[PDB]
């Protein structure tokens, strides 16, 4: 019942600056950060930005030479030194060490020292195998190596445990653990060696395996055992039901990211793009698509509509008078129609049968029209939310339809969305060429980035 200090977190002017609509683009560009519960703070993008020591930060930056961090650290690090419980579930090699690592250093400098009749520890983490829980501890090591204030000891079952007691003897502020090991320990020397009392911080990491490897029971009896208001964390690569059951039970108003853990696009819509080299290529492939249309439309007649996206007034009646040339009818709207106008377009659009709707970007923002059947994308968009806005309009569950990018060789941002929109399954099925230009386009883009 000894109080403690959990909430650490000052925000940065810098990320306090940052609009609402500015975080939500970060979040899709960091690998679609998708957030659950409420009061998460903002990502942050610097190391410099979460008040780390200056040694944290010369061996971030000087000895690992960490320039970005990873998505799962760009949110869970805040999340965590805010105080929060935290469910962080990102790929394997994404960072999730560090994610709450750094935060664990925090909390348990900042508390008062074990006194001569205090074993600690303060932190516990608990890993599925000794060969991780030595990996963990490594990274603990390296971390606390220049601060005599934080010791930290690996209990496994590592040939000799008489070698970890003896250290164990000496009393640590932080402990590196499988389970059913530090269950063991917790009864030693008349429970005498190891106690539970000043843990304030545990982390369950790589928890959907310490789940199939058989420790929820003693996951379970640690828990019961460890005061009620523990900060605690989980990350995992997955993160199964049970799990969630688990953690739903265990933890206080949690605060869940998943990094890429469903496509920011509707995985039923159909990603599609055409690499183009000039406007007149670009156009021509517009009338063959159209053209493609209505081939299948006479096939099927052994309601389907289509809305095609320009950026600008001009483009828009440009297109629009260039496709009636080519004999194709097109309702178009853009903010040079009069507010009448416009409306009539639409409820034409809506009346007529296999209509195509020509709409500006900014038009479609404020768009009354239903889902339709296929998006064409002529002027390739480059944020994030403009993709999953606009291809949002094929978005109509299980029967969501195709989405096509017009893009020009030299679009690299318009690449680099497409490279991370599309699925992993779509880009697989890709021909090898076009996978090819792709990555190089996107690969272009980030070098181009950083560089
Ligand atoms: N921001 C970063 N930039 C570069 N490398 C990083 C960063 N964060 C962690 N790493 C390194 O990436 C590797 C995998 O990190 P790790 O925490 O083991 O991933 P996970 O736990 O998600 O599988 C490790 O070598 C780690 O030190
Ligand atoms: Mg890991």
């Amino acid at each position: 019942l000894e109080p403690f200090q959990k909430n650490f977190y000052i925000e940065s002017e810098t990320v306090s600056s940052m609009s609402e609509m500015e975080v939500e683009e970060l979040r899709l560009s960091l690998d679609n950060i998708k957030i659950k519960g409420t009061g998460c703070p903002k990502p942050v993008t610097k190391w410099s930005q979460l008040g780390l020591s200056t040694d944290t930060m010369v061996l971030i930056t000087e000895k690992l030479h960490f320039g970005s961090l990873t998505p799962i650290q760009s949110q869970a690090l805040p999340a965590i030194m805010s105080g929060r419980d935290v469910i962080g579930i990102s790929k394997t090699g994404s960072g999730k060490t560090i994610s709450y690592l750094l935060p664990l250093l925090r909390q348990v400098k900042a508390q008062r020292p074990l006194s001569k009749h205090e074993t600690g520890p303060m932190g516990l983490i608990l890993a599925p195998t000794r060969e991780l829980a030595l990996q963990i501890h490594e990274e603990v090591t390296k971390f606390t190596e220049a601060d005599t204030s934080i010791r930290s000891v690996c209990c496994t079952g590592g040939s000799e445990m008489k070698k970890q007691i003896t250290d164990l003897k000496r009393g640590t502020e932080i402990v590196v653990a499988t389970p059913g090991r530090f269950i063991d320990i917790l009864t030693l020397n008349d429970g005498k060696l190891l106690s539970t009392k000043r843990i304030t911080f545990v982390v369950m990491d790589e928890a959907d395996r310490l789940f199939d490897l058989g420790f929820e029971p003693q996951i379970t009896q640690i828990m019961k055992t460890v005061r009620p208001d523990k900060q605690c964390v989980l990350f995992s690569a997955t993160f199964p039901n049970k799990l969630r059951s688990f953690a739903v039970r265990v933890l206080h108003s949690p605060i869940s990211i998943t990094i890429n853990s469903k496509g920011m696009v509707n995985e039923n819509v159909k990603q599609k793009f055409r690499i183009c080299h000039s406007e007149d290529e670009k156009f021509d492939n517009l009338v063959q698509l159209i053209h493609e249309r209505s081939e299948f439309f006479d096939e099927v007649q052994s309601d389907a509509k289509a809305i095609i996206f320009v950026s600008s007034q001009n483009i828009c009646d440009f297109i629009s008078k260039k496709l009636l040339n080519a004999g194709i009818v097109t309702c178009a709207i853009h903010a040079g129609k009069p507010y009448q106008e416009r409306l009539m377009n639409l409820e034409k659009f809506k009346r007529e049968k296999n209509s195509i709707l020509l709409c500006t970007e900014v038009l479609s923002r404020g768009l009354n029209v239903p889902e339709v059947s296929l998006v064409i994308i002529y002027n390739a968009v480059k944020t994030f939310a403009q993709y999953v806005h606009t291809t949002g309009r094929t978005a109509r569950g299980s029967r969501s339809g195709t989405a096509i990018t017009l893009l020009l060789h030299d679009e690299l941002s318009g690449a680099y969305i497409l490279s991370k929109a599309m699925r992993d399954e779509e880009i697989k099925a890709l021909d090898p060429l076009q996978a090819k230009e792709l990555q190089e386009m996107s690969a272009k883009f980030e070098s181009g980035m950083k560089k």
